[PDB]
């Protein structure tokens, strides 16, 4: 399913201004990705475009990406940015990982990316020492956990330069943020349903930045950092 | 109703990320144009906070608007944008643009307006004869009548920079795609859609821009012009 109205509405989009023109990599990619388990977890086509077009648009050249599965989002990210673009990508999995990494090596782009298995925290938590680290990012994408994206931002808001842009994915989390409560959901949606909620407040109310939900793939909330 | 899944999701979007940050006055103007006698149509409580954030991400200072009335979209990007730059707000034909340019007076910021009456179409032909308008344009917003898009695109996008990012409002018309000839909508929609569904089409095929379709107040494509 999809944020929208009706399943063909957001099929309409998809039909006439997204797999047209669409690199091929990310056709492939998409084809690779659906035969496995947890495919459900994979970035929409349309929210691939959203951060091709922002990528594009705020001339990033070094990115950070925390969770990365199979590698759809690293794949946009890679094809948008310049040649010599630099994108630290880390996700505790890695088999999944290398699942799509023969496409990225085959779109030629597998050269831009670093790649970090392991938790994300412990990672960010040791840039933050080095001073010359901070604000030497210009996109950052945050796709993974959720009941730790609170955490994330604590450190991910020194490593973004005031240039900004913080993108914190699925923070309309399947619409459950509005959901009758006598509506039972999934035990996962409903764990990390606090989580979201919580995290939208917060970044709401967060004077650092300057954010934006957009209603794409499962919402995305675009943060620029002002200070 | 909005085109999103309900009526709360898209509240939940309002009542967290926009109303609490939202810029000055955006609910002054918004309370004016409910007062406006025709009602006309859409006024989204949204695209504020999107323009917002697009302006401050592309760093635009020349832009132009066509298509104002009361000036909602018109504000943002008063607001958004800097001190500095202009906003050659081209212009509208009615002059709702009075009925709220109090409040974008009151807001100290009109002094960026270089408002103008009477259709555009004119004034462009005539901006693009000579060959120096070409691309000083950082950004352009078209809200204005619909079955002119077409026409607008042909000039405009010989106005526009580099990246430069067209605008276009309603690119999804309440929703286009509707059951086939079966449907029970008013013949005033039906109309516009037609227009629409074909300034789709030919957007996006159109091989001197990106475009990307976002599901913000009433669909909104944004252009990125690469050739
Ligand atoms: C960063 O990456 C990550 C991303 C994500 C993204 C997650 C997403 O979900 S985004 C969306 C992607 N996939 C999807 O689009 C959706 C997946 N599944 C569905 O949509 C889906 O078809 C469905 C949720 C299972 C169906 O839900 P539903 O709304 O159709 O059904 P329901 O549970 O409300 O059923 C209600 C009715 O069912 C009946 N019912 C009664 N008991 C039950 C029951 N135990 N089960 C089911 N139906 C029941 C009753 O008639 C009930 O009505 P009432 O009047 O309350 O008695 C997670 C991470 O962990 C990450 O890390
Ligand atoms: N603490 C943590 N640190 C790093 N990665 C984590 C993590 N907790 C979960 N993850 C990972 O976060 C991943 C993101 S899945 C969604 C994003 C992916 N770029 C795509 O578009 O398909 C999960 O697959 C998981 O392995
Ligand atoms: N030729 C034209 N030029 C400019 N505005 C026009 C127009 N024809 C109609 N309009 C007005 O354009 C209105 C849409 S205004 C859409 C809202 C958006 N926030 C914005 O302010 O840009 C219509 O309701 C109508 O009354
Ligand atoms: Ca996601
Ligand atoms: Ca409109």
């Amino acid at each position: 399913k999809s944020l929208l109205q009706s399943d063909a509405l957001y099929q309409y989009i998809l039909e006439t201004s997204v797999f047209p023109r669409e690199h091929e990599a990310m056709k492939e990619l998409r084809e690779v990705t659906a035969k496995h388990p947890w495919n459900i977890m994979t970035t929409s086509a349309d929210e691939g475009q959203f951060l091709s077009m922002l990528l594009k648009l705020i001339n990033a050249k070094n990115t950070m990406e925390i969770g990365v599965y199979t590698g759809y989002s690293l794949l946009a990210t890679a094809l948008a940015i310049p040649e010599d673009g630099k994108i630290l990508a880390m996700d505790i999995n890695k088999e999944n990982y290398e699942l799509g990494l023969p496409v990225i090596k085959k779109a030629g782009v597998d050269h831009k990316i670093d790649f970090r298995e392991g938790p994300a925290l412990p990672v960010l938590d040791e840039m933050i020492k080095d001073e010359k680290n901070h604000g030497s990012y210009d996109f950052i994408f945050v796709d993974a956990d959720k009941d730790n994206y609170l955490n994330y931002h604590k450190r991910l808001i020194d490593l973004v330069k005031v240039g900004g842009v913080i993108g914190y994915d699925n923070t309309l989390w399947n619409g459950s943020v509005v959901a009758p409560p006598d509506a039972p959901l999934r035990k996962y949606v409903r764990y990390y349903r606090d989580f979201v909620l919580e995290l939208n407040k917060a970044l709401a109310v967060d004077p650092r930045i300057e954010i934006c939900m957009l209603p794409v793939g499962d919402g995305i909330t675009i943060c620029r950092r002002i200070k």
